[PDB]
């Protein structure tokens, strides 16, 4: 069984009081809801209020989410309930506290009193000209415009964020990693990461642009979006690799499915036409993130059908990743805990059988491990597809689930 849950919105930062304290009330109810996983905000100093622009990595004490005393108290909790912690982890870029005789910010500080992670622009990729000093490796992967890259070619680089890692794990006590903007370095340099740390888990963001047509819909075909995401998990170690990817390709593909598209949500060969579809164990898939909701709303998910976006992602194979506000504050927490039962009593994992029986423009309807049927889509009578021994267990706009 397994089910991630995103713990933070964009304007989290903001609550009074701070975040993981306020969270310390959630958890019971979170666990209860059958989540094994939660992923926390990056948790160290940041330049920019939300933590994506980190400084002093070491300087828990001084992020706006709260101190290290209180993560490790929220952490702690989680953990009583046979919940585990991800933490968002930023390294493709890093700011650095202070100006060179250039008056360049490029002299960073760690944190600490010694020198760990005290870098200067020798370990600032050669090809950011704006901040390196051209002696340098070239980046490994895309540039993040707002920040220094960061070398990570360079072996003190690897070695110190190593440390700094494994400190996350036996100080803080996180257990596994949510690898922010990964397309910013290589696999084969993520690859160092994960197989140096031991994380449980190890999702990696690779968020690339979905081929779109005249029209500017997704194209129905998407395996080249899909693909993409595939080969980064083989080049980490595949299989033998604690490492795995977010599901944008469900994620864009769902975005235009519900508006009475459902006949999108199979590819030619039967099967789910996101990374669900070809590796669901290395599938983690979402209805909406800070990113492509919240405030920011970059994607956001039809808002009149978030529902029928859980009800396809809590009962398909894929790892699904419940969305805080969703349920928090939509209305849905009963609706959402209600389908994450159906999933955890019926021994439903990341690798069960997919069949769809339905595959319409306003009807979808699949089993899952013959124990399950679920069905989404502005059609109401669905009736003559079900199979014989099921009856309604749980339902609500536009969808329903049956067992046996
Ligand atoms: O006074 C307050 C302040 O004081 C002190 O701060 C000082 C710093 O320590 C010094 O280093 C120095 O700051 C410099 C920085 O080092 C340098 O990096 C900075 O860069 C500018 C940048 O040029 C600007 O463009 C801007 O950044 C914008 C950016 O352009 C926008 O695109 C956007 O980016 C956001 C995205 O919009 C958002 O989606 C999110 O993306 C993430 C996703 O959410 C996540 O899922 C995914 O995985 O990753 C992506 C990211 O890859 O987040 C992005 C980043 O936040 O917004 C940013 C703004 O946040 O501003 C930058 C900083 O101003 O230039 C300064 C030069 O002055 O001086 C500082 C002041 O003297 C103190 O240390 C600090 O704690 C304190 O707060
Ligand atoms: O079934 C026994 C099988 O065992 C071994 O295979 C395992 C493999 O070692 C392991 O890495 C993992 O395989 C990954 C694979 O590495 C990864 O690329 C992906 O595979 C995707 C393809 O990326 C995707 O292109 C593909 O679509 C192909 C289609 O398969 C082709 O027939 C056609 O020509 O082209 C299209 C694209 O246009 O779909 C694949 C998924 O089916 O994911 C898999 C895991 O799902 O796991 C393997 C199985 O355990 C041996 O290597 C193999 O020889 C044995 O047959
Ligand atoms: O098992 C015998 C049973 O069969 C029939 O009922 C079943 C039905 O045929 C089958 O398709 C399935 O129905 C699902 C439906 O597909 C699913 O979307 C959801 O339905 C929602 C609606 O989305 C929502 O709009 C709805 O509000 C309706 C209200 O239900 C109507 O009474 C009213 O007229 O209009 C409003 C607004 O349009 O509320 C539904 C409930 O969430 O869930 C249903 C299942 O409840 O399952 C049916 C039951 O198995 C026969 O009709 C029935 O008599 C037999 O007992
Ligand atoms: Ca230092
Ligand atoms: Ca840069
Ligand atoms: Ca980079």
């Amino acid at each position: 069984h397994q089910v991630l849950f995103q713990g933070f919105n964009w304007e989290s930062w903001k609550q009074s009081g701070g975040w993981y304290n306020m969270m310390m009330g959630k958890v019971d109810d979170i666990a209860a809801a059958g989540v094994t996983h939660v992923w926390l905000p990056p948790p160290s100093h940041s330049v920019s209020n939300e933590g994506y622009m980190p400084g002093r990595l070491y300087d828990i004490d001084a992020s706006k989410y709260g101190n290290a005393a209180e993560l490790k108290s929220l952490i702690g909790a989680l953990h009583g309930k046979g919940v585990q912690a991800i933490a968002d982890i930023v390294i493709n870029h890093r700011c650095a506290d202070y100006k060179d005789s250039r008056g360049i910010y490029c002299i960073f500080e760690g944190g600490t009193s010694d020198g760990r992670l005290d870098w200067g622009p020798h370990m600032i990729c050669r090809d950011d000209t704006k901040y390196s000093d051209g002696t340098a490796n070239l980046d490994t992967g895309a540039d993040f415009a707002a920040a220094p890259d960061i070398d990570h070619l360079n072996d003190r680089v690897q070695r110190e964020l190593k440390e700094w890692l494994l400190w996350l794990k036996s100080d803080l006590g996180f257990d596994a990693w949510r690898l922010a903007f990964a397309r910013g370095y290589s696999p084969e340099m993520a690859k160092v990461y994960i197989d140096g740390t031991s994380p449980s888990l190890a999702v990696a963001e690779v968020w690339d642009n979905m081929a779109t047509g005249g029209d500017g819909k997704p194209n129905y075909d998407q395996d080249a979006h899909r693909q993409n995401l595939v080969n980064w998990v083989d080049k980490v170690g595949g299989a033998a690799s604690a490492g795995m990817v977010f599901d944008f390709t469900t994620k864009g593909i769902l975005n235009a499915a519900v508006e009475g598209e459902l006949w999108r949500l199979i590819d030619p060969q039967g099967k789910a036409p996101g990374v669900m579809g070809w590796w669901p164990a290395k599938a983690v898939t979402f209805v909406d993130n800070h990113d492509t909701g919240s405030t920011q709303a970059m994607w956001p998910f039809p808002s009149d059908k978030v529902m029928q976006g859980y009800a396809y992602i809590l009962t398909h194979p894929g790892i699904p990743c419940i969305f805080y506000d969703h349920f928090f504050n939509w209305g849905f927490k009963d609706q959402i805990a209600a389908l994450v039962a159906i999933r955890k009593r019926n021994g439903i994992t990341a690798t069960s059988a997919l069949k769809i029986l339905m595959h319409e423009g306003d009807a979808y309807v699949a089993e899952i491990d013959g124990k399950v049927v679920v069905k989404i889509g502005s059609r109401y009578d669905v009736g003559a597809v079900i199979p014989a021994g099921f009856v309604t267990s749980a339902h609500g706009n536009d969808y329903a689930v049956w067992e046996k």
